[PDB]
């Protein structure tokens, strides 16, 4: 029952016995793997279509407060069995309940820590929680967005931080963000059929555009943000420029590659996923830390989908784009990833390259196998999208489960 | 919508469904509480040499299946050829426990295992597969012979050809016939007194049992191992592969004129060895079979892997890279140079060879072929997915259903 995990470039083997916690199901079966699939047909966060089940949800919450006590040492303590009955008093009257502000900090630092896909997990504990459950309306959420936005920023020292909305409730519109992210480009789709900026993000322009917002024809115009209060149609707010902070990109060589005008911005602040602990929902629960360089000179910058640039790079770099085998692909990607770690250091702002993230990560596996004996990983998202073998989490075995607090995918809420 | 898994591709927005995987018998090691997809040996298929041969009805069913994957090939399932076959297999597994295969059927059984496995990003070549037939087979000096004739005929002088021989299958009270090597071409590694390993560290066991077994080393760095061929019940017997025989290729980059000096060089002939064909509950333990190289694997994973050739940082230090900071991107400088050389020298020599970009782009159309022909196609992403660039291939952004269909080639254990 316990999976033995191998690495194979030191020859070291562990056994992965916190899988065993793991309470939630994921889509493979032992008939087929779909590990390698981005979302779930239905593990999704399926819109509360009414109440949970009392004892469900009274399961989770008490699994969850017996996490938290246990965190502070105070377990089979007073306040425990106390805080225990509170729950279920709760639950058994309303059909809900609530959390306690440092219950919530714990929660979302051990959702982080639970993320099978994030590579940047050695830092779960330095996390800046935002309780925003004092929140009414979507311009209140606008001013706690900008809050979180200037405190996570903080000049270019880049502080991981989430902010948490309230929570999902029985027969009422949840707190959304529309955005994906906190911070994007406009997707202008032209006549031509081609796209000015990226091409991920004509429909969310689209709606924006749809809700009044002027639009710009710019390659990297910062869209708005498109907040909605429960029940309420979303609203249009613009982030202030100043807040928003930009790192052009330049090459440390290259003198023409400046020429090419790109640029990208310092704050990665997913936006659009929900935050589940204990049983209780969170719909609007934006977090952020600091880019590894790959999401943004690979990913983002290389896609096809996306702005695709190697093409041009390549040219610029006059390499042989006519066969394959040139490698003028790999090539041109590698300095694309250069210009952006070159760049946002000398624009004094965080970011990590692949290979210092990754050996960061081992260490973390590490860590968390003497601290819970295991640690959930995919590796199809651990391992960078360069340089895959280059790097050591390639050569790690990995196991991959679900355990609460956790962060999901939720349906886009139009 | 339906029943079976829906399959995104990201970069073109498109979805299949793959239904092929309902047709699956085999296990996997993922269950519903976690995903094991990522381990390189699940201790499922691994072929545990079976004391007694399996039970009858066990391997009924199983050649009952195989029959009726031929027939329908040839399209005449329900014929009277095909319940006489039928008939054919259970009289024999009723009289001796088992049973042979005929030839054309042994030839569609080995296609099919190669077009089933679900790490292989080749087989778009799948159909073009030369079949050597050796169950005729009775000593392990013959043994050489066919692997030698097959090297001949896969090398074909730089114009390698995809080929698999086929010796007699595992029987009831009976050694198997096995090739200890993993490879039929591969390096020595020396275990050295500071403890250090020249040559390939992967190979340092396999080293010292050939020593052991009457093998006088040499002390180079790319010492082509000689073979360990084993008969039934008998001890393995050593060979020595003719020089001329093994095409290899030295490396040299089209633009860094030093890299040469280097002395970097890699076989032409990409052989597995060590893995067991299974074909309708037969198992066939020693059925070496052969492609071409892929750049990236002699590139990357041989020459770069810190457990190989780790040639990393001295490529870097030539190319004058700081080698003392990750952001300065030293390594993935120096790969991208050593998989460019790789793919420069093979074609100077004329020999085979693909790099990342058009495999993974034919591998793409061969999913297309495969969703018409049979409503999907297991790989294995981790597999799929080059060592290096990988985002920048088409089949980055193609999620996968992955799952065993039989025929198989599966791993097995070593014979010692
Ligand atoms: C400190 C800097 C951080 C870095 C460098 C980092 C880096 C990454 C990377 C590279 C990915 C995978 C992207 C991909 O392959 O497409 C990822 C995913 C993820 N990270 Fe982190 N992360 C950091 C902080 C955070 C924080 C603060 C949280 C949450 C509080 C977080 C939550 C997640 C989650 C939930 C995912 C998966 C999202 C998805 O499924 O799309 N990360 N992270
Ligand atoms: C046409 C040329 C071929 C190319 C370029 C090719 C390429 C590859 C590559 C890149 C891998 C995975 C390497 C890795 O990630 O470690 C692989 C695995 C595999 N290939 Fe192919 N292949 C070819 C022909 C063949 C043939 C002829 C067969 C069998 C008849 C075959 C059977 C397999 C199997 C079983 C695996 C998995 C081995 C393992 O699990 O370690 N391949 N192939
Ligand atoms: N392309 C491959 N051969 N590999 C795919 C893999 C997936 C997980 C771990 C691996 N390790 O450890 O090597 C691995 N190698
Ligand atoms: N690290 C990642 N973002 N990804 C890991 C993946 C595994 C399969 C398919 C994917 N697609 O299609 O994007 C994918 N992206
Ligand atoms: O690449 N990233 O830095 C990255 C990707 C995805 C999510 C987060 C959150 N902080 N950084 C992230
Ligand atoms: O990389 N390869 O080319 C490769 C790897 C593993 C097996 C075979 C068979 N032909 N080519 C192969
Ligand atoms: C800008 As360059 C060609
Ligand atoms: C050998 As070069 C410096
Ligand atoms: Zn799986």
């Amino acid at each position: 029952k316990f999976p033995r995990v191998k690495n194979w470039e030191l020859g070291s083997i562990t056994y992965d016995t916190l899988c065993a916690q793991s309470q939630q199901d994921g889509p493979c079966t032992p008939r087929r793997c779909l590990g390698s699939l981005v979302l779930p047909r239905k593990l999704q966060t399926r819109p509360s279509p009414g109440p949970p089940p009392a004892e469900q949800l009274l399961s989770q919450a008490r699994d969850f407060i017996n996490q938290y006590y246990s965190s502070i040492k105070r377990s089979g303590s007073q306040a425990h069995e106390e805080r225990l009955q509170e729950v279920e008093a709760e639950v058994a009257s309303t059909g809900t309940y609530h959390l306690r502000e440092s219950e919530l900090v714990f929660g979302a630092k051990q959702a982080w820590r639970n993320a099978p896909r994030c590579v940047g997990r050695i830092q779960w504990g330095k996390l800046q929680v935002f309780d925003a459950r004092d929140c009414s309306s979507a311009q209140e959420m606008f001013t706690y967005i900008c809050n979180h936005i200037k405190y996570a920023t903080n000049r270019g020292n880049l502080r991981s931080a989430i902010t948490v909305f309230p929570q999902r409730a029985p027969g009422r519109g949840d707190f959304r963000i529309w955005n994906s992210q906190l911070v994007r480009y406009a997707g202008y789709r032209q006549q031509d059929g081609s796209v000015r900026g990226d091409p991920a993000n004509v429909e969310i322009t689209e709606l924006c555009i749809q809700h009044g917002w002027t639009p710009g024809n710019g390659r990297f115009d910062v869209l708005p943000l498109l907040l909605q209060a429960p029940d309420e149609a979303p609203e249009l707010f613009v982030l202030p420029p100043e807040l928003v902070l930009e790192v052009p990109l330049e090459h440390p060589t290259l003198e023409w590659f400046a020429a090419l005008g790109l640029r990208w911005y310092a704050l990665p602040a997913v936006s659009n996923m929900l935050l589940e602990i204990g049983g209780l929902e969170f719909s609007a629960a934006p977090f952020s830390g600091w880019y590894m360089s790959t999401e943004i000179g690979t990913r983002n910058l290389c896609d096809p989908h996306r702005y695709n640039i190697l093409e041009d790079v390549a040219v610029c770099m006059d390499l042989d784009t006519r066969t394959t085998s040139s490698l003028w692909k790999d090539k041109a990607a590698v300095e694309i990833n250069l210009a952006v770690l070159h760049s946002f250091q000398l624009a004094k702002v965080t970011i990590v390259d692949h290979h210092a993230a990754t050996v960061s990560f081992m260490k973390h596996l590490d860590n968390e196998q003497k601290a819970r004996g295991g640690c959930p990983a995919d590796w199809a998202w651990i391992v960078p999208p360069i340089s895959g073998s280059l790097t050591p989490v390639f050569h790690q075995e990995m196991v991959n489960y679900i355990l609460s607090p956790a962060f999901r995918y939720q349906p886009d809420p139009w």
